[PDB]
């Protein structure tokens, strides 16, 4: 015969195949000839080694991706799923399983198709692709069908008791790429048929962004899930905490002693947390319409942000101390209020390249849902009183740019107007980056050291994967310092709900602004009277 | 041979990356590579940059440099004085000459060969060295001679005659190139016969190190120039004060209150000055044997940045607040003591390469003079009680830097080992360069949440500083050069010591040359709150 040589063949026709579809139109004629060879030089090659602990290694792990036919499990879950695998972290024998409803005519064509072709790219590393599928598996059925999770239990027990190592039985980690409406009947087909083995074996369920809508509808979904988990094995994830800048800020507040002296209201004069994003909904206008730029990055991400940044020191590097100080900090802002926000809705651009959101079709006429929104929240503690903290998102903006502005009060003497205000930024996005901006002397001999400028001491990038993935290493770890917890979402909720009722009942509208500027400028008046000065 | 000069350039850059910066050298190198093609243009001698107040050409200024026939005028003196000419400083109609001892022939020769061959080696690239030299003269005669500075104040009075300008007199500045014991007859020479003329200017006088060697010989030499001239007159310059990151520690400290609401015994948990320099005496030990390292280097530069380091916030920044705080601040000092202070001389290297200290034909045998010297000090008052103060200075040593060292309280709990002292570095020689090490997460695993790594935040932003005091000088800023006030408070801090090192309680320990030092300086520097390690 012709064996294994068949194996290598198909692994290149695949590999470029997915770059096919990433790169679309136009014509692919050209694609395949100089992709392949660019690989021919990229052509690793040594197993990646598992950088797993010993202890994980001891007995089988499965991992099983509701929704596997959805959104988010094909762009994000398993494409990150497969980095794991080139770092070494997943245990050798894993075992992953899809399930959704939807039937499936091949698995081996649609492992190959709809699931490759988000991954990570693959010139420098896609012969690695090939043995990572073996591990996939698909299974079919409802989720609200108690006998077919009596059906997937028995197929994981199979391989549970096929494992090869000193333990026996099997820990399950559930990751529900679902709409929220359909995770309590999840719950239910889990807790009454695909709980861990007798003998041994933890479960812990991974469940998405969204919580409900208000401080009411989040907390009956918690409620809901409550008889089937406990708060250790819930994990709801953010999208954020998990990046590396973030997971950052309790270090580089505690661990210095220089930002520690500085991180009260006797130093810190404002802080400004934004969210900017120069696309527009992308012609989804009615997914969004029922959201709103609120619900959507304020009270969920902005709001993690400045937990993490107004917490008082944790007791321990435990995950829960770290997350009790997140959610007793929560606790002293009041609700906001309609005279500290400021809404907006973009138009169509003066480009004309981006519709306005009321141009889309599917944006139901008259919608008031805010595509911008600043707003103002106030601490009550001895920490933070008087300090504003100025929360701002919005779609179809001027740049891309997530990032933190402290700025700290300056002492005008001695040098009075020479000098100004001190300010240490955070950004994220584009690209991670943290600086301090000060007054220095200018280099030239001038007279009298009045001669000044503002300079900058930019770390220098001391020294991969995203944070959707690097949640998901937490919760095999069972770390869980990164997840929200249910005290801290029904917080988040309190202090953003009495707003969203009023924008819900009409009481305030959004100020148009054309796509690609700063925004509405009556925000940017807003920003100046909340302590923004600048140069 | 065409092929030689390209292996140099690559050599300096090996030098910055082992300094600092030593992490992700990939990119380090580039931006490094660029900065080196700007170090010197080779700009070409057209236009003349006069940046020089108008104001500052109203009348004739005259400059005197006495000594011009010394080593300090020669090498340094004069050609500081061609680089602000090529800055354009000078009023287009300056006057300066030269007053040395020794009869000279063919001056303008002289000029040519002894002064001209120390100017500065851009002389490849300044078109206007001669025309420079014509502002130059030379005088002969005494220092001590009444009579000779009336007949110079003749060759000055002719000079000022001539300037074109509705102001009338001239400007004069004296430059003391000498020895001290000279300066008592100079200022009296220029009193009873040099004294600016009547109908206009001002008189201002340079004077050098040592400014005495002990608290009352100093007193006597300040009150020696007491009755010709006022503090305002008399410019002590101190080398350090003029260059650029020392000036900044004024404004590092105070116009940003970042620094300034750590600037305390709350958060500073140590402080170090250190001076280190790889050369040795090298064959001229006689001049250094009387002095010492502690009056060399520690009790004028050492002392002057540890001024500006704890001096309390000036009122403004007038030049007479500035100097008053760095008294005040000096005055909560108590005397150096002989526990608190570890001496060291030099030996022959284990190469052989540099001799030995005591293997100069200059030196004496049996010598106590100190080539090495760490002190701590300690400030009493609410803002800088308890912490230690060290100061270090020592020649021969491993490496040629000097640098402001911090280092601020660790906070223990959030992290345990994980973290460390935080650091503030303020380094002015080889390369100006300023950072604060901090911690922070290590990218990459996403549990343990203690895996952190050290890393610095380095500050991102050609006049020497020896133009830059003589500019000042001439400007009437007096901001950069040591008042008589600051100077004797800070000879009484030394002189206990400095009378205990000539009697002999303590005497240098030995250590070879490109080490740092002796191994009992270093548990001194653990033992007073020094702690920084990996
Ligand atoms: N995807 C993205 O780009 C982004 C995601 N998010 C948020 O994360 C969450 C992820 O949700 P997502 O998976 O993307 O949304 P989808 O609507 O794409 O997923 C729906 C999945 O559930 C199944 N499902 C639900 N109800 C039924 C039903 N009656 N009959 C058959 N199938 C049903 C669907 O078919 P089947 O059962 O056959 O599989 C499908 O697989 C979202 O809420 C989103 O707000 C945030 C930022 C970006
Ligand atoms: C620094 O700068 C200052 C002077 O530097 P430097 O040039 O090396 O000093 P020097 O001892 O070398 O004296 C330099 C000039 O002063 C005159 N000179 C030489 N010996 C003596 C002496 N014993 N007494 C008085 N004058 C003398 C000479 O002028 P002339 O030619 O007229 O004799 C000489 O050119 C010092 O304080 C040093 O620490
Ligand atoms: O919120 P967004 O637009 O999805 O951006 C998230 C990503 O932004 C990138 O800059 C980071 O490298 C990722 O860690 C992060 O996941």
């Amino acid at each position: 015969d012709q064996d294994a040589y068949v194996a290598d063949v198909d692994g290149i026709l695949d590999v470029l195949r997915a770059q096919v579809l990433e790169r679309k139109p136009d014509d692919i004629f050209q694609f395949i000839s100089k992709s392949a060879l660019s690989l021919q030089k990229d052509r690793s090659c040594d197993r990646i080694n598992c950088k797993v602990k010993d202890e994980q290694k001891s007995r089988a792990l499965t991992i099983i991706v509701f929704g596997a036919s959805g959104d988010l499990a094909k762009k994000k879950t398993f494409p990150a799923l497969f980095d794991l695998y080139c770092g070494g972290l997943l245990p050798p024998e894993v075992n992953i399983i899809g399930y959704a409803r939807t039937k499936v005519d091949d698995v081996e064509k649609w492992k190959h198709e709809t699931l490759m072709k988000y991954f990570s790219n693959l010139s420098e590393r896609g012969c690695h692709a090939e043995d990572f599928l073996k591990h996939i598996s698909y299974f079919c059925g409802a989720y609200d069908s108690v006998d077919d999770f009596k059906r997937l239990d028995a197929v994981i027990r199979e391989k549970e008791n096929a494992f090869k190592g000193p333990e026996k039985g099997g820990n399950r980690l559930f990751y529900l790429a679902l709409p929220p409406s359909v995770f309590a009947s999840v719950c239910e087909s889990i807790h009454k048929g695909a709980m861990p083995q007798e003998v041994g074996g933890w479960v812990r369920v991974i469940i998405e962004k969204p919580f409900g809508r208000d401080t009411k509808s989040s907390a009956e979904l918690s409620q809901a899930l409550e008889p089937f988990f406990d708060e250790s094995q819930l994990y709801r994830i953010d999208h954020y905490l998990g990046k590396e800048m973030v997971q950052n800020i309790i270090t580089t507040r505690f661990a210095n002693r220089i930002f520690s002296a500085v991180w009260n209201a006797s130093n810190i004069a404002c802080v400004q947390i934004t969210f900017k994003e120069t696309i527009g909904t992308e012609g989804r206008g009615g997914y969004f319409d029922n959201i709103g730029i609120i619900r959507d990055v304020m009270q969920n991400h902005l709001t993690q942000i400045l937990a993490l940044l107004a917490m008082e020191k944790p007791r321990s590097l435990d995950a829960e101390c770290i997350r009790d100080e997140k959610v007793s900090v929560l606790k002293c802002i009041e609700p906001i209020t309609k005279e500290n926000c400021v809404l907006g809705q973009y138009t169509a651009s003066a480009d004309g390249s981006i519709p306005g959101y009321l141009e889309d079709v599917t944006v139901p006429e008259g919608s008031t849902c805010p595509t911008f929104a600043v707003m103002r929240l106030n601490i009550n503690n001895d920490r933070w009183a008087g300090v504003p903290f100025i929360l701002k998102a919005g779609k179809a903006v001027e740049q891309k740019y997530v990032a933190i502005r402290i700025q700290f009060r300056d002492e005008v003497h001695p040098y009075g107007e020479a000098t100004q205000r001190n300010e240490l930024v955070i950004r994220a996005q584009p690209s991670e980056a943290m600086y301090v901006k000060i007054t220095t002397k200018v280099p030239g001999l001038s007279g009298d050291l009045r001669q000044t400028h503002q300079t900058e001491l930019d770390l220098t990038y001391h020294t991969l994967p995203d944070a959707y993935e690097s949640l998901i290493n937490d919760a095999l770890l069972g770390n869980s310092t990164n997840f929200v917890r249910k005290d801290e979402l029904d917080v988040a909720w309190r202090i953003f709900t009495p707003l969203l009722h009023q924008i819900d009942s009409g009481e305030i509208k959004p100020i148009p602004y054309q796509a690609g500027t700063r925004g509405p400028k009556e925000a940017d008046e807003f920003i100046a009277n909340n302590g923004f000065k600048h140069q």
